[PDB]
């Protein structure tokens, strides 16, 4: 129903857009600094190309922001809109969070998460333009997919956390917390929004979300990037 | 014409999805079990990235065919149907199949071969949303940009062909049945059926589609599981 | 406005796609004659798999292209008409075109540039369908992911081109002028068509733009693909 607060929305995600750039650019500035925690011109002069990904995926929701301000500026409804399919951006991000994530760690089988998160979001993104009660059976089969993905991930990050030093265990234990503390709380929402069970508003359901992105593709980048400065320098710089 | 059995599409779509998903699973599962035919817990400990596409594939195919029987179950027209633009769910898999292929061959030009086949689905979809004439050319140039696929990569592996043993042999020529036996079948459908000469009808065209999936990703990729268990085993295992 | 010379536009997206797809069979056919500019067979017997890259560029345009002659012959406005939305091809061609002369010249941060026109691209394709003030705003943004690509490609390009042998430097500098001459005139293009200031008329801008792609594909392309032969030759069988 077109009677929420638009040029609110548009201010929150014009505000969060100018945050989550600004912390992109920040990382991509960090990176090519200085490989270690302090600082490092490479031993090849040029970054890991896999490196990169955490600060390209905070420009890339920062860009998918600020075309959702613009979207909610000109009152919404706009051909190009990107909040009228829901979870259709975060088609183009999510799976790479994961990567990326992969990456840091090390963490085998990459593609297989990558297509989990990638085949978890399209079951989601088909889980509100059919308006009936089949919304929730590819609900559930978007929850076939992540609780699996959710689980074995849990494994192999439980596995190899006791092998970092503490320096390190501490921003990647922050990125667990980020990591499965906000993304289960994706589907609740879900259930409680006026899709499912009706708790949440509309209007609410835009802010909600764009609260929670500063922390999923922001701040979990920010640790990201700090726990590689971390990485970096015990493993190279440290020697350990 | 909304005058199909749908409620038998649908029974058709998720039995399918049952069994695709299920083969999906099997093999990702035999594959972390052990590299060779009978077991092996990997030198390195973890299983090759590329190893594990064919077992996406059948899941993708599995949850692709899932959506296909949540569109069917409601009555079809859905807004997410997955069914109303044809091979459009092809244009995801169908160009991971040859990659995986290559990658278990290690056929050279993959990314060719990949280019290859994803264009002509893209060609294959624009030649059905074309009510005129024009309907076969973009039909003709699919078939342009698969012949000289379909060739080329019969001599890689007419060539390769000589080289592996005859146990590795046994399913690789079975699996070039089912390429080289099915894969050319989908442009004679799409002649015969109703936007061509009209043979087939609406209704047996997914059926037959849905009956020439299995073949092509479950037991397509349960081939390549099980040649790739004696690939590994022969090479690495026996030593040869 | 269906008043422009629909025959003529085929008629020339039809010349291209003949031009483009023989270009890029030309260069597919010369890659894998021989290494050097003379000829080699490989060390290894295999083209590098990034090499090809450019020709499937071509192949991909020209296919692209033919969609569109296909288009204008019916008149326009067919469901699958890749001329309704704008730039919405070159999303699948232009991030390949620095991709590959990312790996040509082996400039970093390939990872960046390539969602730099990505990103760059989708913008603009957002910034037509937005019947508004906004249309500039996605222009701008667009603009904002451009520039500082422009930039920093500039920089990495004057740095190595003081490096090749003035053979190799010819090419080079000439792809150079198509990179840095009619890459910023897509942006100019933009604001003087009917969107903008509307000096360019609709039928002029499809024209135009026609003939804007062999040189940024095609011609670009033969010129990435003598210089690949120079460099190769010059380093592997001249050893320099
Ligand atoms: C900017 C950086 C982005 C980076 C990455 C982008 C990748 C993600 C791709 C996003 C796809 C965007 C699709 C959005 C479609 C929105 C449809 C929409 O808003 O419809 C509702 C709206 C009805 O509202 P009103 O008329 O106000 O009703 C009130 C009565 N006065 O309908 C319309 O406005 C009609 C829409 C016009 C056509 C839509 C054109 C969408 C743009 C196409 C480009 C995207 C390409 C997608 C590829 C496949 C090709 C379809
Ligand atoms: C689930 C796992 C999937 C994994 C991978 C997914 C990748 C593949 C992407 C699939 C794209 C799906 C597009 C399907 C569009 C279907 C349109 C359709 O059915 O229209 C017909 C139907 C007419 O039928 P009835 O009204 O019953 O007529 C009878 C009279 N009583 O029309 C409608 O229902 C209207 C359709 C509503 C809008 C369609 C919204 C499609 C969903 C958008 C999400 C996909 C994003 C695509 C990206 C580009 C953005 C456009
Ligand atoms: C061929 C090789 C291609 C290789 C790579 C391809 C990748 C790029 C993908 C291109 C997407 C194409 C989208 C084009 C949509 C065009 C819509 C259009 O033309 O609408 C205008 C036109 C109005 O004109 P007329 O009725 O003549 O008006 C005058 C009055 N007599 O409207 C129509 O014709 C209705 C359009 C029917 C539905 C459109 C179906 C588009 C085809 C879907 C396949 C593409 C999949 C996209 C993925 C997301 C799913 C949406
Ligand atoms: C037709 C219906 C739709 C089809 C598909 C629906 C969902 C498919 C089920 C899951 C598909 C794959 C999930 C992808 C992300 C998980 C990644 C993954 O499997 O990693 C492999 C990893 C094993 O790796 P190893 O090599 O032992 O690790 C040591 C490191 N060397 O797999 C596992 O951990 C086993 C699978 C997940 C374990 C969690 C156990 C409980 C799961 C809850 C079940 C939920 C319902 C899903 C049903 C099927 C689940 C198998
Ligand atoms: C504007 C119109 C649309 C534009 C494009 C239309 C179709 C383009 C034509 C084909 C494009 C490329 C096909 C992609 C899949 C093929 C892969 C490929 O070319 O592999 C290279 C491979 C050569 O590899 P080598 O290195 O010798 O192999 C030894 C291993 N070291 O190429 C070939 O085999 C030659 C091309 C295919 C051979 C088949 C010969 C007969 C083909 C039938 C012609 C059908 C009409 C197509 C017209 C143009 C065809 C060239
Ligand atoms: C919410 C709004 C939308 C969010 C995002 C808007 C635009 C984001 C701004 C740019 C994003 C990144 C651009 C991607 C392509 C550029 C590639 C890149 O940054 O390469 C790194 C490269 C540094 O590499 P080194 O390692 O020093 O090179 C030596 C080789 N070893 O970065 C740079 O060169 C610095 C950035 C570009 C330099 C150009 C300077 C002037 C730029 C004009 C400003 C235009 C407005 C954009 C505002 C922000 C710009 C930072
Ligand atoms: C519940 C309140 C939530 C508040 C929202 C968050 C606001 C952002 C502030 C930071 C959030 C995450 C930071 C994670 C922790 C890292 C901070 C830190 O201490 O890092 C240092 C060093 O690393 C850093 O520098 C990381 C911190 C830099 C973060 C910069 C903030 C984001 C950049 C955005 C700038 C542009 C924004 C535009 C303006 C906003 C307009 C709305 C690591 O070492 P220490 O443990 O201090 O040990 C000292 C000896 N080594
Ligand atoms: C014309 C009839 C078609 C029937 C449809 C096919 C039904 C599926 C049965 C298998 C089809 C393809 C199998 C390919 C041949 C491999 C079988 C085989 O023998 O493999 C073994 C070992 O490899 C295997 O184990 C592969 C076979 C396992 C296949 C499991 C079937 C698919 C899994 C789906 C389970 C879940 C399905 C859900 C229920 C369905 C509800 C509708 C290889 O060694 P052998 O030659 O026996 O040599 C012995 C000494 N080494
Ligand atoms: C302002 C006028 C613009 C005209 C449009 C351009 C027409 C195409 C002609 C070539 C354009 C770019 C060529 C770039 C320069 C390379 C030419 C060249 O000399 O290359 C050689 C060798 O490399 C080549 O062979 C490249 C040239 C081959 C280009 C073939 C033209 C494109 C192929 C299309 C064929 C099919 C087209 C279908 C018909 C069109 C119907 C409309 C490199 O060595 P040289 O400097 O001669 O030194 C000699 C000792 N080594
Ligand atoms: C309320 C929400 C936001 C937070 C609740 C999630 C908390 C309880 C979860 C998130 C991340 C999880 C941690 C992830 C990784 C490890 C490392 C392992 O070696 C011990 C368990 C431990 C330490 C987990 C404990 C539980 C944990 C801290
Ligand atoms: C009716 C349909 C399903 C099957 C017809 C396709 C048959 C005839 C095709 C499919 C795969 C093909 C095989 C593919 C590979 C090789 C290996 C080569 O060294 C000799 C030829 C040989 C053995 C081919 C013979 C023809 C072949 C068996
Ligand atoms: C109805 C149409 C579209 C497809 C149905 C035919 C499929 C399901 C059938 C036809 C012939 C069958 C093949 C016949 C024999 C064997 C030998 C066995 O050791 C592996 C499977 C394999 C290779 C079968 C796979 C399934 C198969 C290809
Ligand atoms: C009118 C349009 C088409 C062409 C104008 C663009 C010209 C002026 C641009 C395009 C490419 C540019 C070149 C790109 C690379 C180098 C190498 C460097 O070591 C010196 C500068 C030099 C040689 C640049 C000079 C300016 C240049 C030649
Ligand atoms: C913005 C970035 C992130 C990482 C968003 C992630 C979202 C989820 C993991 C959503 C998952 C869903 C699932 C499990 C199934 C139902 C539908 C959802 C889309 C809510
Ligand atoms: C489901 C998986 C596979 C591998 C499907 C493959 C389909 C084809 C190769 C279809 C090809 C077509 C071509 C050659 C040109 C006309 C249109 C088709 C889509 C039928
Ligand atoms: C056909 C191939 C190429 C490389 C086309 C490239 C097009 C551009 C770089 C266009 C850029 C735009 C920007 C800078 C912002 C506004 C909108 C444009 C699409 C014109």
């Amino acid at each position: 129903i077109n009677d929420m607060d638009y040029p609110l929305l548009g201010s929150i995600c014009a505000v969060c857009c100018v945050f989550v750039a600004g912390s992109g650019i920040w990382m991509l500035y960090r990176l090519d600094l200085g490989m270690g925690y302090s600082c490092k011109p490479y031993k090849s002069g040029r970054a890991p190309e896999v490196n990169s990904l955490s600060g390209i995926i905070c420009l890339l929701c920062g860009t998918m922001y600020a075309a959702k301000s613009f979207d909610f500026f000109d009152g919404g409804g706009t051909p190009f809109s990107l909040n009228w399919y829901w979870y259709l951006d975060y088609v183009f991000t999510a799976p790479l969070l994961i990567l990326d994530f992969a990456f840091t760690l090390d963490l085998p089988h990459k593609i297989r998460y990558f297509f989990a998160v990638f085949l978890t979001l399209w079951c989601g993104v088909a889980a509100f333009v059919t308006p009936s009660a089949y919304r929730f059976a590819y609900y559930a089969l978007g929850c076939c997919w992540f609780t699996p993905f959710a689980l074995s991930l849990m494994r192999h990050v439980k596995e190899r956390y006791l092998v970092y030093p503490p320096k390190c265990q501490r921003w990647l234990f922050w990125a667990c917390v980020i990591f499965f503390g906000f993304w289960p709380m994706f589907p609740i929402l879900f259930i409680f929004s006026w899709l499912g069970t009706g708790h949440i508003s509309q209007q609410a359901f835009y802010i909600i979300h764009a609260f929670l992105d500063l922390t999923c593709k922001s701040i979990f980048g920010i640790l990201m990037t700090v726990f590689r400065l971390e990485l970096e320098e015990h493993t190279e710089v440290q020697g350990l």
